[PDB]
DNA sequence: AGGTAAAACGT
DNA sequence: AACGGTATTACCT
């Protein structure tokens, strides 16, 4: 439990022995819900490819950004959050000091060698997010409220889990342009999950 | 009014 | 290649 921020912290490892498992419900999720990249609403392609499970997924569209109950591209509701997912979610959760965290999205991020995520701020209730990294390994930029407040840069490792909320809730964040490597059990890639309340 | 796109090129 | 401009507006509710 490093102090990355206020109401923040980075729990390293804390998913290590969890991620064989949490990397067959990955499969499993996407099996029904492919990996895609989604496009802007500018009409850009991101170079991450995403799906989420759970009651809402985040999406994009035309008009901006949305947490949905469907899967613009299947039609049907998201894939039911993996108990894997949630128990690992709400043991870290209490350990970084939110132990009242109830998720109902989960977002998955496949990062290919040079996909990235350029600094943003997760919007859209005031509760965490939890934050899950499998695979290879990548630089997390973690800033301020504002985006040119000097950003903290931290390799993040295969089952690193970062939370943060309350005071640093808003913070800009991202994630440099993954290195190519080999990792044992992800092959090449690195996953993020990303646990929010989303819905009341 | 106030929130959101940019979660995306030049130096 | 780290930093910051752009949304310094347009278009919604
Ligand atoms: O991949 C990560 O560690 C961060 C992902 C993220 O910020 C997001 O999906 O909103
Ligand atoms: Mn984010």
């Amino acid at each position: 439990q490093e102090p990355l921020a206020a109401g923040a912290v980075i729990l390293r490892r804390f998913a290590f022995n969890a991620a064989e498992q949490l990397i067959r419900d990955i499969n499993d999720v996407a099996s029904q819900s492919p990996f895609r990249q989604m496009v802007t609403p500018g009409g850009y392609t991101m170079s991450v490819a995403m799906t989420n499970c759970g009651h809402l997924g985040w999406t994009t569209h035309r008009q901006g950004y949305l947490y949905s109950p469907i899967d613009p591209q299947t039609n049907k509701p998201w894939p039911a959050m993996p108990q894997s997912f949630h128990n690992l979610c709400q043991r870290a959760a209490t350990a970084a000091g939110y132990p009242d965290f109830q998720p109902d999205a989960c977002l998955i991020n496949r990062y290919a060698p040079g996909a990235k995520l350029c600094l943003h701020q997760d919007k859209i209730l005031r509760a965490p997010i939890v934050s899950v990294s499998l695979g290879l390994p990548a630089i997390f930029q973690f800033g301020g409220l504002k985006r040119n407040d000097p950003l903290k840069r931290l390799l993040l490792e295969h089952g690193d889990v970062v939370v943060w909320g309350g005071e640093s809730r808003l913070f800009y964040h991202g994630i440099q342009p993954l290195k190519a490597g080999f990792h044992p059990l992800t092959i090449d890639c690195r996953y993020n999950l990303t646990f929010r309340q989303a819905g009341k």
